[PDB]
């Protein structure tokens, strides 16, 4: 009855923007001991508006139509769009399933791009509504992605130095031509009454939205509602990660946990269910897809591992059929 409060601590992250080596070296710091302990913190001062990202989002979703969701619909909601396995629109199923999102992936995924000819696995070109619709909606999402892209690959300079890496380790193989990273526009909605066949239970006796896991992702950075809903096992059980509408919640997955042989693990996290109307807005950063780093570990004097090397879009591809299994179609 007295579930803990993780500890979540608020990371100064505009150094990670400049040229202040020992500044950045602080931060770093900060990230290491973080990501030690709970595997979750805060970037604070990271320089995106996201009270206008709250707002373009909510206009969005409280405007998209049931005729414009099927015409976006993912490949799981209609048989039609086989090339959408990744990029559109995720259905609610009243009185079953209450959450619904809208996925876009890479803006430059265009169909001119070269791993779109090649039908490479996925990599997708995204659908959006008509404009006269949505007017402004999808020139503000790719500006968005790009807004977030940037706040990552800072970030991948806090968590390289970190681990004892040069600025650039993960930097580089995050590109603007070539991320698999996503956008995600989820919409968890108040319902009265609640389908009881939405909502899940813990081992603990919990009611959840979306049962544990850890994260498809090197990285993953989330802006959410100020309304409490996540929680993280530790070793302490599980813990609730206090909301921050003003912050980015981050934390890592578990391609950084194969890297860096479990040194940084992806924590262990699920969705409480609460009965309120919110928003959770993730941005997964993903590599490309040939991208991969050798596996090291930062505890042994040689940092030599025991694990081999992985191509980010096996990681991937699988990872995120893997987690449809295990937690649901979303
Ligand atoms: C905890 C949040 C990140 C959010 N959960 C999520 O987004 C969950 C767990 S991290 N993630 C997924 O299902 C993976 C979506 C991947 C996406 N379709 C893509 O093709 O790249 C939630 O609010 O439920
Ligand atoms: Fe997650």
């Amino acid at each position: 009855g007295s579930v803990s409060k993780a500890n979540v601590p608020k990371i100064d992250v505009s150094p990670l923007f400049g040229d202040d080596q020992a500044a950045k070296m602080r931060v770093a710091q900060q990230i290491d001991a973080a990501s030690r302990d709970t595997g979750f913190f805060y970037a604070v001062n990271h320089g995106i508006n996201v009270q206008r990202l709250c707002q373009k989002t909510k206009e969005f979703h409280m405007s998209i139509t049931p005729e414009e969701k099927w015409d976006l619909a993912i490949r799981a909601y209609n048989k039609e769009h086989q090339d959408q396995v990744r990029a559109g629109y995720y259905l609610s199923i009243p009185g079953k399933k209450a959450v619904e999102s809208f996925c876009y992936l890479n803006p430059n995924f265009t169909p001119d791009h070269p791993r779109i000819q090649a039908k490479t696995p996925t990599h997708e070109v995204n659908v959006w509504p008509d404009e006269t619709k949505h007017p402004g909606f999808q020139d503000f999402a790719e500006q968005y992605y790009w807004d977030v892209f940037g706040l990552s690959s800072a970030l991948l300079k806090g968590y390289a130095l970190a681990l004892g890496k040069e600025e650039n380790f993960f930097a580089r193989h995050f590109k603007p031509d070539d991320t698999l990273a996503s956008v995600v526009l989820i919409r968890y909605p108040y319902l009265d009454p609640y389908p009881e066949a939405a909502i899940k239970t813990a081992a603990d006796g919990t009611k959840l939205s979306f049962e544990w896991h850890e994260d498809v992702s090197l990285i993953t950075v989330l802006y959410q509602s100020n309304v409490q809903n996540l929680q993280v096992e530790t070793a302490a059980g599980y813990q609730d990660i206090e909301a921050d509408d003003t912050g980015y919640l981050i934390n890592c997955g578990s391609y950084m946990a194969h890297l860096t042989n479990n040194y940084y693990k992806a924590p262990i996290h699920r969705v409480k269910w609460v009965n309120a109307e919110r928003q959770s807005l993730p941005f997964f950063v993903n590599l490309g897809y040939d991208s991969v780093i050798d596996p090291f570990d930062p505890r042994e004097p040689n940092g030599k591992s025991d694990r081999e090397p992985l191509s980010y879009g096996d990681y991937l591809q699988n990872g995120l059929v893997s987690l449809i299994n295990k937690n649901g179609q979303t």
